[PDB]
């Protein structure tokens, strides 16, 4: 099981993919200051590890800020939007 | 501020380095199943993000297991040892 390096948005988002019994398939990553839209295949459970992610989720027109230790879910076959004021790290589980 | 990709032990440990006001200089990473010794320059504060790290710290002869959300410190200019039973992710702050 190789640890999978991922990069998006010309290196403004980077992640490391892995699988473990306690997470299932997952990644940890960092988003630099910026604004991003990500499409989803599998549904995702995002846990903020450090910093803050301001997120616009499907089904809502309201942004919400998630800080360290907080969790949000994104449906599969969908997309979500982020504003990042300074680097923020996260754990993503692919459900 | 470029996100810094790091790899160690032929890809068995990978990390992403970043800096933010709430972390200082930091990295998030994953260790595959294995056993590792890392030297430190700056002192390190390690927070387990997922899984478990079994660690032998300077000044002790007994291993201790740290699980998700638990924190341990490693002195600077030193080293520490890890046993990893399956992939575990972490946040490291360089103090």
């Amino acid at each position: 099981s190789m640890l999978q390096s991922n990069e998006y948005f010309s290196g403004k988002v980077k992640s490391i993919g892995f699988t473990s019994s306690s997470t299932g398939r997952a990644s940890v990553g960092v988003m630099a200051e910026g604004e991003y839209t990500f499409g989803t295949a599998e549904p995702e459970e995002m846990t903020v590890v450090s910093g803050a992610l301001k997120v616009l989720l499907p089904g809502t027109v309201e942004w919400k800020v998630y800080t360290a230790g907080e969790v949000f879910n994104v449906p599969g076959h969908s997309e979500f939007h982020l504003q990042v004021a300074e680097p923020a790290s996260y754990l993503c589980r692919y459900l």
